[PDB]
């Protein structure tokens, strides 16, 4: 036998299982990498030729193949599910999840029950991955091809971009909820509703391994009033209102169908547990044919349209004029099924158009019409079909692009040149200004070092990797609503912001470059009072959004209830404030070893929320040292706990409390990873090397939303 | 609630367990890792003051500090302690384990019930690594600490080398045990034991969290002869005879104590089990006095000798002069004491020298004295104490440098000039002769381009970065045992070798560096008939070993018994055969993406073992291209198991047999992370990206073991 661990099991997870999950900041690095170190995707995909791409990506749509033929030789409904689905894993709450990263073809997401034969379809689409190759990530193809599906199909779609980077394994940050199962009922034990069926909040899907609801009903129990319910809530999660939700359900449905002919039983494992044979593939039937029209899907069985091969006025037309009632497919799900249909209106066989099948609903589709509120806008829509396409086709293009960031991100020919809201669009900022003179007037102000530090991190903390939202870009934390957030304290924030509104309108470099720059005159300063000379690198160019381009509502989501950076907590919460740390440091992109050289750094410089002194173990705050390492792990002190997150820092001589202190703090001193690191950086030698490394931390964190550079 | 997967069991793991572990190849990168890109220690650990640390860490054995007091005001057993402990997770199955890389730091080991208290012996270390700082690393320093204990209590120890480099997280390639509970007896389910209590192979140690053995006996059973088998089988899979492992023993025990005196039960949880105010410590007792004479550590209570604080021949007067009966400690465990001892060789209490405390043997120190073996041993040691001082100091130092690897790495001022025969010491190669000249001889011979290729593979594979033996420097493989390996294919390997070593006669470049070279030339005739011109990077230098200086039984570890690199497997185990693959990959230090194209070169390279065609999926054998991947991804293909480790590729179409693939080939189609680097090498742009990283990963393993180099 072998001494390696060599399946995922064998680990210290299974041990402390508590402990922080430091992982998820060493993601995608360059042992994963399989790229040159010089690879740029973006300047890349820009010499990509998006005309041949569109052509043979069309063409495929009626290019079947034999081992997984196209539904009456078009494959645009499975395109459009595979494109969907992608994009349907998004939610609001922490940007998480979307198509944004080719994730799809990795861990879980290849395997969700959700997502069966989504396999095929990504398949299908490796020989055009082949042949565009470094051009085309596999992220970007996948959030295509429904897009081009629909345009084959005759629906007008609004527009594409082009830009989204491939990754290389899971993305290991994103916590899918608490289920051991898929797809357990809500009263299993380990459920994600509290409460009064209350969905708890990251999550935007009603169970594991579902996209948003379940098909067949809450909890497979048909009710078009419930499902409609879970429908306005899970939508809601992911960006989307009514109008946009009972478009995009209409839209999505107009074409394709459900597969359910045969005994689901039979379908082998999902692809991360078949074995090789079966070529990354899954639910592959062995037993009896498991294709074309005997495929089996969802389990559900039947199209919605009569022509489900094209963009037309069939979904409500089917809906709204026939009753319905509840049936079992072949496979034994529910769905529903029209009472009396006219022969003509019964969509074809998949392999032979002589014969005649069924239509179908599902239980969200039942909602469109029973739910009183989705029932007006579904009329809407019957009686103003152009109005409809264009609702739809705005809402697939934001479906599929709103976790793609800022519109600097967008690449290609087809990228739309009006500025919707949900990108939270900046206005570029003049480059052309003297950055000292800029500097001088800040340092003439009489704002403190912890003032200035404060306000620029709280302007750029905001950036969250998952979906490029937020940070200092903008300026947006001068506006509603975040100008009135407890954690941004307002009154200092206010007071800071007229000084720094009065130097940029003297001085005509924006108000968000002249935020970060104050933050950088501040550490600037801090060094010096340590006797380090530096300049911080800077680049110039920011823009000041409007309050007309800011969705007030939408940035709700970012608003800062804990920031351990600055020892910030707005309520006493379930989670760990360490837990949280990592959380929100896993969104700024920041790795464990900047982690911790900015929590060192920002306690000494004096930037906790409230002017607290918890973890500030120095005797000159204001001057950048590594004083709260070389604290930290001295040994002539004792911790004591002092009630919720905090403790006594105590002399063991003489018994007295030298400083006090937070988990957020102390985990540093704990952690048998993080302390490694503190001891690094309170080593005799290292004084320079943590300067040097805060200021490269601070700097990532000030620049990460600067898209707009090259 | 956080959408974060922020403690360490949310994850993929628990959904598919079977799956390839992967991660274990990308540890050690960038973002874990704190200092600059062109930090190295060699060179940092090279400007040390040697001299000035050897006077600190003495000056630290009689500082005792007062939250964990120094035993009679001296802390070498403890530190002593710490090294062996540190030391005695080598094991010679896979090299993993050891002090080199300073692990006991970090989790599981820093939490071992083993390691025990060792959390204060590290902490005490601190202000030491404070003030050297980057010039000595953690691991340097754990390894020197026991060194010099010894001296400074009265032995002579043999030497010492620097140069072993700090990692900032636990070693995820290491599988420690199947149990999933601290030290269960030997019939628990998950056992480590099969058939006639055999300790399953890698392992060795008799339980989960222990170093070796039980110190109570066989399964918590007092009994010294079966004691002693364990004791006997545990040594041997470190590396130690008979006679090393009764003067480890021994010379351990002649100093320093064990402490059990309070209730172990009050102890805290372990250092990855306890809350942030214990400081990265652990077994806190917070309800009693845990310290100086009320330490609890092992539960049993006593020293071996009457002298604990020296070096002296107390061990085996004591053991051999005195008759032994099982008593309990205060803290329950079993333990041996003396049978009427005097007075005078009662050790004194650890804080107040007017009090007499008591002796103590472990069921470890009387099998020393009831195995007959040892007892021979044990009587040379007492009535030659000059011979036991030897023995000791030289197995100590093969403990703690077991895994350095050869003396080309070892650092300082006090590296012993011998040559010992487990360095595998290999004398310098010959750098100044012509390169091309000995590539024309090699290209000029009628060897194949897989007869070349292979043998340099052969002589490559055997490294493992665990411990650092094997590899290409020496020709190893031309001598005992590794020329009769049946995975070496000794017909071919004399064929190839009666040649080149002609060649390096004639050319005096070393058989080493003319197998290296033969192999890059054979590579470089390979992409040349693609029509592509490159030639290799090459770094002459290497000796060859003698037979005198290989112990043959030694490298019995090193054979290859399979490597999926050339499709080899000796027999048929329990372990798939891409476990196997992976394992060997990790000890070669290759990351997944290296491993990628190296199979896939290797493939159409024409190297299988037995010139079997599994994988090989090309028309043109001998041609360096991307075919493998090409035809790999190609869905005109599906895969047929076809018995034992074996598939069919057969035509979709045609239901014809194309090719035949092994599990090893086919997983690189089927995990969701190997194909989708597949898929990139398969790519139409990618064949120079293909042949180029195939070059470079080729290259990193041929010079792998090349420390020799700056
Ligand atoms: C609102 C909740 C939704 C539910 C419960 C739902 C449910 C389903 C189900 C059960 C299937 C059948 C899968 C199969 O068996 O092959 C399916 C197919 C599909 N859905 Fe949805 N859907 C929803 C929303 C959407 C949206 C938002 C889109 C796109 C805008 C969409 C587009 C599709 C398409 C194109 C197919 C056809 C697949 C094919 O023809 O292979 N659906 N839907
Ligand atoms: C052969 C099996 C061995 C067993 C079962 C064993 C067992 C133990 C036990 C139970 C303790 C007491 C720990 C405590 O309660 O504080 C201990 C202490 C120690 N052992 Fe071993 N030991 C073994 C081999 C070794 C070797 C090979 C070395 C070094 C060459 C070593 C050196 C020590 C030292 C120095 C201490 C004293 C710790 C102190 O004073 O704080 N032992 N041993
Ligand atoms: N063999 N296939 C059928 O008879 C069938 C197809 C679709 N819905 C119901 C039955
Ligand atoms: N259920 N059948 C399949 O999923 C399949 C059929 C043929 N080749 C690959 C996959
Ligand atoms: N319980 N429902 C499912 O397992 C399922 C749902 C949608 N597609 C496939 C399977
Ligand atoms: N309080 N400590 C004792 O009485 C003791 C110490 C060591 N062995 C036995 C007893
Ligand atoms: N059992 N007691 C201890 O381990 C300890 C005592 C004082 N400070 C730190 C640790
Ligand atoms: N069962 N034995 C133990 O748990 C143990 C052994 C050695 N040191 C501490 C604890
Ligand atoms: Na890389
Ligand atoms: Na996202
Ligand atoms: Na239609
Ligand atoms: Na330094
Ligand atoms: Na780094
Ligand atoms: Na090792
Ligand atoms: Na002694
Ligand atoms: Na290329």
């Amino acid at each position: 036998m072998h001494g390696g661990a060599t399946t995922v099991n064998i680990s210290t997870a299974e041990w402390w299982p508590k402990a922080l999950n430091l992982d998820i900041l060493s993601q995608h690095d360059r042992k994963t990498n399989p790229m040159g170190p010089d690879f740029n995707y973006q300047e890349e995909v820009k010499k990509l030729d998006v005309a041949a791409l569109k052509q043979d990506l069309q063409a495929l749509m009626t290019d079947s193949q034999d081992w997984w033929p196209a539904d009456w030789g078009h494959y645009g409904g499975l395109m459009i599910r595979l494109t969907w689905h992608a994009a349907g894993t998004y939610r609001i709450a922490d940007g998480r999840g979307g198509a944004g990263t080719g994730n799809q073809r990795f861990a879980p997401l290849n395997s969700w029950p959700d997502n069966t034969n989504l396999d095929k379809a990504r398949r299908l689409l490796w020989p055009i991955k082949q042949k565009y190759g470094n051009k085309l990530s596999w992220a970007d193809l996948i959030a295509y091809a429904g897009t081009i599906a629909y345009e084959s199909m005759g629906l007008k779609t609004f527009g594409f971009a082009f830009g989204r980077e491939d990754i290389w394994h899971p993305e290991k940050d994103i916590y899918w909820g608490p289920e051991k199962e898929w797809v357990p009922p809500s009263t299993n034990p380990n459920s994600r509703y509290t409460g009064d069926r209350e969905l708890e909040n990251p999550l935007a899907a009603v169970t594991m391994g579902l996209i948003y609801v379940n098909p067949e009903g809450v909890d497979g129990n048909p009710d078009p009033l419930k499902t409609a319910h879970d429908v306005r809530v899970t939508f809601a999660r992911m960006a989307m209102n009514d109008e946009e939700t009972v478009a995009l359900t209409a839209g999505g449905h107009t074409v394709g169908k459900c597969h359910g002919n045969g005994n689901a039983a039979l379908l082998g494992p999902e692809p991360e547990g078949a074995d090789v044979e079966d070529q990354g593939l899954g639910w592959i039937n062995k037993t009896q044919s498991g294709i074309g029209r005997n495929a089996v899907t969802s389990g559900l069985e039947g199209a919605w349209t009569p022509h489900p091969t094209q963009w037309d006025n069939g979904y409500f037309r089917m809906l709204l004029n026939y009753d319905w009632e509840l049936k079992k497919s072949p496979a034994g799900a529910w769905q529903w099924e029209p009472i009396n249909p006219r022969e003509e209106d019964l969509p074809v066989d998949v392999e032979d158009p002589s014969i005649r099948r069924n239509l179908v609903m599902t239980d969200a589709d039942m909602a469109m019409k029973m739910d009183p509120e989705y029932r007006k806008i579904s009329e809407r829509f019957y009686q103003d079909p152009a109005y409809f396409a264009d609702v739809f086709a705005r809402a697939w293009f934001k479906l599929t692009h709103r976790d793609m960031g800022p519109k600097a991100r967008y690449i290609g020919p087809d990228v739309p040149q009006e500025d919707l809201i949900w990108q939270d669009p900046i206005p570029a900022g003049n480059r052309n200004y003297d950055v000292q003179a800029v500097k001088d007037r800040i340092a003439a102000s009489g704002l403190s070092i912890s003032e200035l530090v404060s306000t620029a991190w709280d302007s750029a903390r905001t950036y969250r990797n998952s979906d490029k939202r937020g940070g200092a870009n903008g300026a947006r934390i001068r506006l509603a609503p975040q100008k009135d957030w407890e954690g941004n304290e307002p009154d200092r924030l206010a007071k800071v912001l007229a000084v720094l509104e009065g130097i940029a309108a003297a001085t005509g470099a924006s108000v968000a470059d002249v935020i970060v720059l104050a933050g950088n005159v501040g550490v600037e300063q801090a060094a010096r009072a340590a006797g380090v000379e530096i300049v911080l690198p800077f680049a110039p160019g920011r823009g000041d959004a409007t309050a007309e381009q800011t969705d007030t509502e939408s940035f709700a989501v970012l608003e800062p209830i804990h920031d351990g950076y600055r020892n910030w907590l707005k309520q006493d919460y379930a989670a760990t404030p360490e837990e949280l740390l990592l959380d929100r440091t896993q969104l700024l992109g920041l790795t464990a070893p900047e982690m911790t050289v900015l929590i060192g750094g920002l306690r000494v410089l004096g930037t906790n929320h409230g002017g607290t002194k918890h973890g500030v173990f120095t005797d000159r705050e204001g001057v950048l040292t590594n004083d709260f390492f070389v604290n930290l792990t001295d040994m002539n002190y004792l911790w004591k706990p002092a009630g919720k997150n905090l403790y006594e820092i105590c002399d063991r001589k003489t018994n007295q409390v030298k400083w006090t202190a937070t988990r957020v703090d102390l985990v540093f001193g704990s952690n048998s990873i993080l302390r490694a690191y503190s001891e690094l950086y309170a080593q005799d030698d290292n004084k320079e090397k943590f300067v040097r490394d805060f200021v490269a931390a601070w700097t990532k964190v000030m620049n990460a939303d600067r898209f707009d550079l090259d």
